[PDB]
């Protein structure tokens, strides 16, 4: 199954980001033609109160809007273009559809793939948003996704422990920054396990001595941002059990031989 240890998950970071202008519709479902395992999403909430799905917490870079996403309302994000920006980014990769892509709320994802996508879904520290958490919670529950149907990822242990004492069999990731990793110790990581299935570190802190040491501890583990196919190599033959990829088609190709 989704969780098991011997199966090697392709993410696709934002869905297939590397072609497609990240978090959009079209995003996500260039990933599921491409047979990613799961689609990653980042959540912001707007002044309403309602979540979107986006990396950054500004509109800047990511669409012709300005500001802080908490300081608009839905209705305004959903007029913004999400797309142009990739074709100024990437002149060589830009495509005329891209033009007008939206800003999909949580709620928009869901309602689009239903059971037919499996969701890496990122949150906050439970002070960045409050109340993030349990509306996340409670959109899963509308759309029967409430295993590896959902992945929890996060950067706050706060918010995975909040997320496994809410609903104890819904998997969480603890992700780790470079220097984190680093710094990796066996206790650590035992105190991860206990509501956590699986850690997430910047693939460059990697060696093949800490992978061994994370996957001896029966977590799983998916490194990010994991685009180079030389790299996607490596951190397979040291063990991973999966990577977040912009590129999910080449991870695909290259974990056959894995
Ligand atoms: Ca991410
Ligand atoms: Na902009």
């Amino acid at each position: 199954n989704l969780l098991s240890p011997d199966r090697i998950l392709t993410v696709a970071h934002r869905g297939a980001s590397g072609y497609v202008p990240e978090h959009t519709i079209l995003s996500y479902e260039t990933a599921q033609k491409m047979k990613a395992d799961f689609i990653e999403l980042d959540l912001q909430m707007t002044k309403d109160g309602k979540l979107i799905v986006m990396h950054d917490e500004k509109l800047d870079r990511t669409t012709n809007g300005m500001g802080w996403v908490k300081d608009h309302t839905l209705a305004d994000i959903k007029k913004l273009d999400a797309g142009s920006w990739f074709n100024e980014a990437y002149p060589e990769k830009a495509k005329p559809q891209y033009v007008g892509l939206k800003v999909p709320t949580l709620e928009e994802v869901l309602d689009r793939f239903g059971k037919h996508a499996n969701y890496y879904i990122e949150t906050k520290s439970p002070d960045t948003y409050p109340g993030m958490e349990e509306k996340l919670i409670a959109s899963l529950q509308k759309h029967k996704l409430l295993p590896g149907q959902v992945i929890i990822q996060s950067f706050s242990k706060e918010s995975l422990v909040k997320v496994h004492q809410l609903q104890p069999n819904l998997p969480t990731v603890q992700l780790l920054e470079a220097k984190q990793m680093a710094s990796m110790t066996d206790a650590a990581l035992e105190e991860i396990k206990t509501y956590a299935v699986g850690a997430g570190p910047d693939y460059k802190a990697l060696n093949q001595e800490n992978v061994r040491m994370i996957r001896s501890h029966g977590l799983l583990l998916h490194p990010y941002t994991v685009n180079n196919e030389a790299d996607m190599h490596r951190l397979l033959d040291w063990g991973v059990t999966g990577v977040f990829t912009n590129y999910p088609d080449l991870f695909h190709k290259v974990k056959k031989g894995y």
